[PDB]
């Protein structure tokens, strides 16, 4: 069975109690924590592609009311996001379980960019997702995994100071 895990769970579930806040800019912003995923159970031998996208967690815009977030009366739907293909990709299954493998490239914008970039719309919660893509075989496979631990909020500038703190604490 491959098994997906997240590594440094500890420090994501600190940013989640408080609401987790990630700055997008124009040009796209490097995320902390970065996520890095645990794997196992892949073939060693085969060739896989490892992509990352972002759930709207829910269909709200979220604003920060008197030190607490809170959502808006008026959902929109949220058309998904575009995939960010891992600069390792494509590899070996046994590439993708000799460390965890690491987004630290992956950048957020709230602009239509040039690509690389991943455009988010700011105020809205997401759940980072993602997808094991077994390529050049004869049978393609995709196993998804999301990580609830890592949900956060698009913002083009910190909110919540608790955030802020803990952001430069563990840098
Ligand atoms: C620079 N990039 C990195 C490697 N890459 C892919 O892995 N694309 C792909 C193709 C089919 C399924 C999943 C991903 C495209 C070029």
């Amino acid at each position: 069975e491959l098994r997906v895990g997240l590594e440094e769970s500890e420090l994501w579930l600190r940013f989640k109690e408080l609401t987790n806040e990630m700055i997008v800019t124009k040009n796209g912003r490097r995320m902390f924590p970065v996520l890095k995923v645990n794997v196992s159970g892949l073939d060693p031998n085969a060739m896989y592609s490892f992509l990352l996208d972002f759930v709207a967690a829910d269909n709200h815009r979220w604003k920060y009311v008197n030190g607490e977030w809170v959502p808006g009366g008026k959902p929109e739907p949220q058309a998904p996001s575009c995939v960010y293909i891992h600069p390792d990709s494509p590899n070996f299954g046994a590439h993708w379980m000799k460390a965890p493998v690491s987004f630290s490239k992956v950048k957020l914008t709230n602009k239509l960019n040039g690509g690389g970039q991943i455009m988010l719309n700011s105020l809205h919660k997401y759940e980072p997702r993602i997808h094991i893509v077994r390529v050049g075989g004869p049978q393609r496979m995709i196993t998804s995994h999301c990580f609830p631990e890592t949900q956060f909020i698009a913002v083009t500038a910190y909110q919540n100071e608790e955030i802020t703190a803990l952001k430069i604490k563990y840098n």
